């Protein structure tokens, strides 16, 4: 338990039904506090969005799309995907919302990149690049260790055990060659009696190299991306779900949209409009989950340097689009189950679905990107959008990118209502960041934003664990 | 789509109801002709095996195993992981045998080997491994580079580009030193607010060089085993009884030995025991997929040269032993979700399981060993290989091992009936023995995943199926 039970009358208002406001709002609860959870949206999860048959959303620009994914289908237009360390997973177990593995790493999805090279813009298999990459970076570190370069620093006996090591990291020949090998994959698959197969040939040093295909392979090392991954089966929404069924609707207003949030004799005083009508609802305590950037358009009695830190989270760009198929071509012409294609086209990567796998039609994401690549999106309608995605897809995975496409829906979080962002970017563990950490009286800031998980359930979760924490030990004093 | 339908009537006996037999008779009938497997077991897909709770399986030596697993708790004592590549995966959609992803890689689990180093037996996480010996060994080529030791093979602009990679890959400093890295993992997690966490630190260089943690990072690239791998929910035996569903069971007999395969004039005469009961079927066709080193003890009329030629296809040992845990300890303590920790120990690997994810209770593969390994189980009775394996794993995995322990279960595939062998290593390893038997002995044809170049592959198999069914299909067309 988190903490224990609270003596006496005890009220907290929570702005904001994310992750951070349900956390809070379920670990007050257990503990005997009197919350409501106040959210704008008519849904619970915030930046945590599934997209599904049904899903209806009018973005900043008043473009309205309405998703017509077939039953069962979706993709996460936010968050996706979950580290083994993140204690998203022990609130999935607490919660009962079974989850499956995330595919984070494939080696049968392609990178595709520009280069001074004939590399430039053609796809190559993970393995491939791979196998190429480690083939020659391996050949010449024995060279140079077989030279004597490294004499100063290895011994023999370690020279020895570093060549042993490259020869099979690399698949290099007896004589200390990278040749090749069947780590590249096959052009024909080996089958049975005399149909051995077709080992695809290697990239020559300097095409590798000066292609630099082996720019995204350190993604796979990040702690809070490697294999294995996770995901909630049929949706990350589904988490919030469950806290909102734990907590009971009774407890959370749904299009709550808050105008007010002040300091007063009594505790907090929130105002905010639900159904067209204005509400008011007063609590000894505040949990603000509201997004930095848009706690300054409320009403309130913030210190002006409360104001100011606030501004430093500077909101980011990035969104998402998702195509449904009617055929899964990508499993069956190009055997890949899951995983994404890297590329430096604004597209990013294309992300291959991790459900219905082998079934008759699936939604691939057609692109997430961020930052500058996100920006050339933003700004276009979803039907250019839609148009965009599709000729730099069909550069990557050929012209059946282009057919067999029932339906697409986007996302842009810098365009979403009641986001305006995809996560936070301090300005410059800055002095901001610090200052927001303190309560200003009773109110109380928390998400993932005020965190070392940014963009991540993780830090929404830890932020709400700590700001319920603060305000239990408050009350005991 | 294999083949278009047969005119007349024409009739195949299958020796043998595992992955090649049965992926062969559903294959024949769906072009029209009739077909009869005959299997020994009592169950389909032979070294495609599921132990579950009621499994009863009685071995050479004539110890009898009971598996009390808890309903939904399994485990694979034979095939367990498929590749994209594999045809296997394409007869599950024909089938409808739904698939989940096989946690072939994880940065969590555990490496675990002698050395003469302070290393030595201890357990180290693969991303720890990983990113001190990336770390190292990007920093010596960036140090070989800089040095002017590949002048003669990269231009300034290669240089470059490659020192480039090398700093990202081994996370190195500005200066071009392994310092360390978040890669690394945590002995404090990162939360929020002013909680950074706290990281755990390198080893040092030659230690790192010595221990040979980077021993097994290749296994990551084999062609048949990089991620993304999959399985089938529920254990990969739901292939075969979907292939015994549509072949019907009254085209299957169960139970029945063969003991003798023979051309004869309108065909092939096979007999078999069943029921107690010496039977004969006269077919058209045969097609043998019963181990090779078991097809010299039939009766049989197979030319010498033949009988020589199965003799190449050497056997081999492997085995796998599952405990069930009452509690998930590799998820809860140790973060650990599917995977495998891997050891230079007899048990060779512990292997974690990929379903029931946050469950209250599951079965880890406590070895999977191979050869000269496997061996060092073979003869020990099912109490002193659990004794084996526990007392292994907990010197790697903690005392914690050894703890809330239900049941376990294990198999020794040289050692069980109707197998004598994990797969066939031909001698001289395509070889002339193999060769030959890819040849039709009159109306008998020989299938399975030896007579394929993906041998100890469900993929082999079935290819093998295809190829000689494609055969008879041609010669009977004419
Ligand atoms: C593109 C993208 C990719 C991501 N990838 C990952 C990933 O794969 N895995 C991972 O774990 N996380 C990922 N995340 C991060 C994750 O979504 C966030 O960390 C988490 O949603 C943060 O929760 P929060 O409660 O701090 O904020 P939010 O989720 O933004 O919740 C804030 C809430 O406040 C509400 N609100 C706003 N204004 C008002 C108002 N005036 N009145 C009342 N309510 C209001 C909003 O509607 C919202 O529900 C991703 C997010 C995005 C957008
Ligand atoms: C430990 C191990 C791990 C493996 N790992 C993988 C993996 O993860 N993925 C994968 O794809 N493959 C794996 N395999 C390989 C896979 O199991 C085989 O490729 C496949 O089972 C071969 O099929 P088969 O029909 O050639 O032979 P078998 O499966 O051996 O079938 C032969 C059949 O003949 C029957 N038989 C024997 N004698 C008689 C008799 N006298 N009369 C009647 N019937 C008889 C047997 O009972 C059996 O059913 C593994 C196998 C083992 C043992
Ligand atoms: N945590 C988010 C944002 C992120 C993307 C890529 C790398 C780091 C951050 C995600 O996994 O998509
Ligand atoms: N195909 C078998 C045997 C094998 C082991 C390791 C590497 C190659 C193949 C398995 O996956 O276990």
């Amino acid at each position: 338990d988190l903490i224990g039970k609270v003596k006496g009358s005890h009220s907290v208002v929570v702005l904001g039904g994310g992750p951070a406001g349900l956390c809070s709002a379920f670990e007050l609860q257990k503990a005997g506090y009197k919350v409501t959870v106040l959210e704008a949206r008519t849904r619970p999860g915030g930046r945590v969005w599934t997209a599904r048959g049904g899903s209806e959303e009018t973005d900043l620009s008043g473009e309205t799309q309405k998703c017509t994914f077939s039953e069962g289908h979706f993709y996460n237009v936010g968050a996706t995907r979950i580290p083994q360390s993140h204690i998203t997973l022990d609130y999935c177990r607490e919660l009962g919302v079974e989850i499956q593995g995330f595919g984070n790493q494939n080696a049968n999805t392609f990178v595709n990149y520009q280069s001074d090279t004939s590399l430039s813009g053609q796809s190559v298999t993970y393995r491939a690049a791979k196998a190429d990459t480690f083939g020659y970076m391996s050949e010449l570190l024995k060279k140079a260790t077989d030279q004597g370069a490294l004499d100063q620093v290895l011994s023999r006996e370690d020279k020895d055990a570093l060549s042993e090591f490259l020869s099979d990291f690399g698949d290099l020949s007896d004589d200390g060659r990278y040749l090749g090998s069947s780590r590249r994959g096959y052009d024909s698959e080996p089958g049975a009696g005399l149909n051995f197969g077709t080992e695809k040939k290697p990239f020559a040093m300097q095409e590798v190299i000066r292609s630099g295909i082996g720019r995204n392979f350190s993604f796979d090392f990040g702690y809070d991306q490697a294999m294995m991954m996770f995901t909630p089966v049929g949706g990350m929404d589904r988490i919030y779900y469950a806290f909102q069924d734990r907590i009971g609707t009774d407890n959370i207003v749904f299009g709550a949209e808050v105008t007010s949030m002040k300091n007063v004799s009594e505790g907090v005083t929130v105002e905010y409009t639900a159904g067209g009508s204005k509400k008011s609802i007063t609590a000894d305590y505040a949990i603000c989950t509201i997004p930095p950037h848009l706690v300054g358009r409320l009403q309130n009695n913030l210190p002006g340097d409360v104001l100011t830190a606030l501004k430093a989270a500077k909101p980011s760009s990035s969104g998402k689009l998702g195509i449904e198929y009617s055929r899964r071509w990508w499993e069956t012409e190009d055997r890949i189950y899951g995983g994404a294609s890297n590329t430096d086209k604004d597209i990013s990567q294309i992300m291959f679905p991790y459900d219905h796998y082998n079934s008759d039609r699936g939604v691939v994401v057609a692109y997430y990107s961020s930052g500058k690549r996100q920006e050339a999106f933003e700004s276009l309608t979803h039907r250019q959008r839609l148009a965009k995605a599709i000729a730099e897809g069909s550069e990557i995975h050929g012209e059946k990118y282009t057919r067999d496409i029932s339906s697409s829906f986007s996302g842009s979080w810098r365009r979403t209502k009641y986001s305006e962002s995809a996560w936070a970017n301090w300005a410059g563990a800055t002095p901001e960041y610090e200052k927001l950490l303190e309560p200003v009286d009773k109110i109380y800031f928390a998400g993932d934003h005020l965190s070392n998980a940014i963009a991540w359930q993780h830090g929404a979760l830890t932020s709400a664990r700590d700001v319920v924490t603060h305000i239990h030990e408050r009350v005991a004093q």
